[PDB]
């Protein structure tokens, strides 16, 4: 009784400390307050383990983001498969393993939303109404679209223009210039990025499109790049600089391509040349409605840009590998000599199918090299895990990363050997081992049990694949009956730096080139 007069006292001279104590313990409440929430969560045993953090809120996003699959490695040794830890505000339950892909990239549409992770940091970048910011529904017809220009009289056209794109780098880049230079150093980080843009506007955007690239304009393409990075998790929009040379290049991007969509049907200028020609061709939904001329540009930008870093990452890896490894180069090269006729048979997308062992050196790279570390989705609703006692509670988000899985001995014997032979009888893309589903684009494999998982699963699913297999292979065919390419006295693999948007090298990693034939010139 009288001490309830004291607990008022008492906070009245609270209110009195000095600015010394009053901001000391604005910093220790907080600090007491969640090493003990968390020895009481411990005790919760409907939830999956927290892993112990010391900073609140910042939580262990500083060892997640910089490694985090030795991360994930020291948390599966403490807690098994399944637990949780805090990131910036989020708490994310990894399911590692396969039934943890399962779990996740299988979850039903009413258990999870990637849209609900994911438009915060896409919408910015590509715009609005399409990928993220829009209805899971939308998005699979999206996709549907998108796939429907990526058949293999398609792909059958892209090859001499993809090849084409290739000779023409090499021939007028500063980085080969292999008309009038035998040798030099390129870094595959300046030099796959470029690569990549060049021949995917070619080939998806047409000809127009990738005329552009050639002048200033190829700056917006840098500007619009740089607002793609994880700070958008964070501070998403921010009143910054680089903030608006991204949005003034999104506007910008976009423009040019409904110019060149509008133009086209105003003159009915509309055949079968590019995917610009397609998504007008054919972007009406099931319900009735078509793409607005602005939802097909941002649909372009969104699809051009996430296969670009995941293509231009995987070169860089696919040469940094090779740099390394002569003996694979002079296999790849005879390969090059047997399917090609000694190089007089043209490349075509039925002869990239016979060279098993080019595909699998992109499939053993995507292997030890998957760009995509963590995939995330928000709980919205109270999931169960089978096999166990835990929930995960509407809020929390679900983690899956087939990644780690592929470096694991487990399911990959001696996983951090670079080894395209433990391939052989298997070079395909991905394989439907069974059973399959359709959720609006396709039929695609229904498990998703698969340890090598490099392209998901589920109704997220790249619809990008064979695309991203075409491009790899013309790249590297040329590559190969082009360049033999060597690491500088020294160097090695540089190790993923997974800090960025794709797990890319750590720069600058270059390789010395030598022409395979000098007196060659290109026409
Ligand atoms: C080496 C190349 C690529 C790799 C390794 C890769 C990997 C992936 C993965 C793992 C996902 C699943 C995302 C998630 O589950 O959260 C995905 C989604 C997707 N990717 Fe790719 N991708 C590649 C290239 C491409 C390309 C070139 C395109 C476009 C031509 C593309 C378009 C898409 C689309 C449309 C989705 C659907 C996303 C969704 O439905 O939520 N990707 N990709
Ligand atoms: C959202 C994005 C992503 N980026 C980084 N970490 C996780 C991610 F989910 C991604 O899934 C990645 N991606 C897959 N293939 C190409 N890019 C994506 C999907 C569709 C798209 F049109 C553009 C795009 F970037």
């Amino acid at each position: 009784g009288e001490a309830l007069e004291y607990v008022n006292i008492g906070l009245s001279h609270f209110l009195a400390l000095p600015l010394a104590q009053r901001i000391s313990l604005i910093i220790i409440i907080p600090f007491i307050y969640n090493i003990v929430w968390q020895l009481l969560y411990s005790l919760r045993k409907d939830r999956p383990p927290l892993v112990f953090y010391w900073i609140p809120w910042v939580g262990s996003a500083v060892v997640y983001g910089m490694k985090p699959y030795e991360f994930f490695e020291e948390c599966q040794k403490k807690y098994g498969d399944i637990f949780s830890f805090v990131l910036l505000g989020r708490v994310m339950t990894v399911y590692l393993g396969p039934k943890g892909h399962e779990f996740v990239f299988n979850a039903k549409l009413a258990d999870v939303s990637a849209e609900a992770a994911y438009a915060h940091l896409t919408t910015p970048v590509f715009g609005k109404g399409v990928i993220h910011d829009c209805p899971n529904s939308r998005l699979m017809e999206q996709k549907k679209f998108v796939k429907g220009a990526l058949t293999k009289e398609a792909f059958k056209s892209y090859v001499p223009l993809i090849a084409e794109e290739v000779y023409k780098y090499f021939r007028d880049s500063k980085n080969f210039r292999l008309n009038e230079r035998t040798t030099g150093t390129i870094d595959v980080m300046v030099t796959q990025p470029e690569m990549t843009i060049f021949t995917a506007s070619r080939s998806l955007l047409g000809k127009e499109m990738r005329a552009k690239l050639d002048t200033d304009f190829a700056y917006l393409y840098s500007d619009l790049d740089k607002g793609f990075t994880p700070i958008n998790f964070v501070f998403p929009n921010l009143p910054l600089e680089h903030y608006r040379k991204r949005d003034h290049a999104q506007k910008a991007i976009s423009g040019t391509y409904m110019s060149l969509i509008k133009e086209r049907r105003k003159n009915n200028d509309i055949q079968d040349r590019d995917l610009i020609d397609s998504l007008m061709k054919n972007s009406t939904y099931k319900d009735g409605v078509k793409m607005t001329d602005q939802e097909i540009a941002n649909l372009l930008i969104g699809v051009l840009m996430g296969g670009q870093h995941t293509s231009a990452a995987t070169s860089a890896w696919i040469l940094l590998h090779l740099a390394e490894r002569p003996d694979v180069q002079q296999e790849l090269y005879e390969e090059q000599m047997r399917v090609l006729d000694g190089g007089k048979k043209e490349l075509t997308y039925d002869l990239l199918q016979e060279m098993p062992l080019l595909n699998q050196t992109i499939k053993e790279t995507l292997r030890m090299h998957h760009p995509l570390h963590s995939l995330f989705r928000k709980v919205m609703k109270d999931m169960h895990v089978p096999n166990t006692s835990y929930v995960i509670p509407a809020g929390y988000h679900v983690l899956v990363s087939p990644g780690y899985t592929h470096l694991r001995d487990e399911y990959f014997p001696n996983a951090h050997q670079f080894n395209i032979h433990r391939w052989n009888n298997d070079s395909a893309s991905s394989y439907s081992v069974g059973e399959e589903v359709d959720y609006g684009f396709g039929a695609i494999s229904k498990g998703v049990s698969s340890p090598y998982l490099p392209f998901g699963g589920g109704r997220h699913r790249c619809t990008g694949e064979h695309f991203a297999y075409c491009q790899l292979g013309v790249l590297m065919s040329i590559f190969i009956r082009t360049l033999k390419w060597h690491y500088p006295e020294g160097k090695t693999v540089p190790p993923p730096d997974f800090t960025s948007m794709v797990t890319l090298p750590t720069g600058p990693a270059k390789i010395i080139w030598e022409k395979r034939n000098p007196e060659q010139k290109i026409g």
